[PDB]
């Protein structure tokens, strides 16, 4: 297992664009097009992040290549993040990558404000961490995905992914 597989499982792998629990368009692996109602933005914005006509359609390595990028984006926001930096200095690989994880999904300042969140993780206080977590937006609107990010988070173990 590692941060790709993770995030496949997921995000799972739609051809076309598609609305998310909240309503955005988004395609390929968790790719956020646009939080505009439009759909024709959306595909105006399809477009140009693929540099073709698409019609609301890629193809399967567009979509890796969508995904290439923002796991890559994902884990230079955490790096540049003055926040975020130091808690991810201080974790083991597994831990490193639910936090990659999280970023991806809810992008770099979403976490970068979870002020008290940031500071458990800090003294290493898991438990607790889980504990509130949980009662989170992102939780409550994505429940299965986030227990399985939270679980990750914090045994250290890619259990919840097995």
């Amino acid at each position: 297992m590692n941060i790709f597989e993770m995030l496949r499982i997921d995000e799972g792998l739609r051809l076309k664009i598609y609305k998310d629990t909240e309503g955005y368009y988004t395609i390929g692996i968790g790719h956020l097009l646009t939080k505009s109602p439009s759909l024709n933005a959306a595909k105006s914005e399809l477009d140009k992040a693929i540099g073709r006509n698409t019609n609301g359609v890629i193809t399967k390595d567009e979509a890796e290549k969508l995904f290439n990028q923002d796991v890559d984006a994902a884990v230079r926001g955490i790096l540049r993040n003055a926040k975020l930096k130091p808690v991810y200095d201080s974790l083991d690989a597994v831990r490193r990558a639910a936090l990659i994880n999280m970023v991806f999904q809810m992008g770099e300042t979403g976490v970068a404000g979870f002020t008290n969140s940031l500071r458990m993780i800090q003294q290493k206080r898991w438990d607790e961490w889980a504990v509130n977590m949980a009662k989170s937006r992102w939780y409550n609107q994505t429940p299965n995905r986030a227990k399985r990010v939270i679980t990750t988070f914090r045994t250290g173990t890619w259990d919840a992914y097995k």
